[PDB]
């Protein structure tokens, strides 16, 4: 599924990401835009041989099992394929664990390089939330 911007904002808010660990909703939408272009089916291989899955590009090195990432963990206890669903529940629940892990949203390279320090409220401008 390719979400609309405000559609995704609404879904993320419903799932309690608005100000989760202090990150306003615009941060999450911005991260999703640059990670996946709001596409739940996005997959991208990393240099280390791991793969990033779904709307928030969650990595198989640490977070989900994809059966082909040697020496990896599965700390969200989920098959990576579940992160590609049109239902973002699994992605959001796993993201909550990631952002709580010590480094905040800096775990998302694209957030650090493209969203941090910017006017992230722009990403929810015009949305009925
Ligand atoms: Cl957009
Ligand atoms: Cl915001
Ligand atoms: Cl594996
Ligand atoms: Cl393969
Ligand atoms: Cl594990
Ligand atoms: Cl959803
Ligand atoms: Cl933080
Ligand atoms: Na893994």
């Amino acid at each position: 599924k390719v979400f609309g911007r405000c559609e995704l904002a609404a879904a993320m808010k419903r799932h309690g990401l608005d100000n989760y660990r202090g990150y306003s909703l615009g941060n999450w939408v911005c991260a999703a835009k640059f990670e996946s272009n709001f596409n739940t089916q996005a997959t991208n291989r990393n240099t280390d041989g791991s793969t990033d899955y779904g709307i928030l590009q969650i990595n198989s090195r640490w977070w989900c099992n994809d059966g082909r990432t040697p020496g990896s963990r599965n700390l969200c206890n989920i098959p990576c394929s579940a992160l590609l669903s049109s239902d973002i529940t699994a992605s959001v629940n796993c993201a909550k664990k990631i952002v709580s892990d010590g480094n905040g949203m800096n775990a998302w390279v694209a957030w650090r390089n493209r969203c941090k320090g910017t006017d992230v409220q722009a990403w929810i401008r015009g949305c009925r939330l």
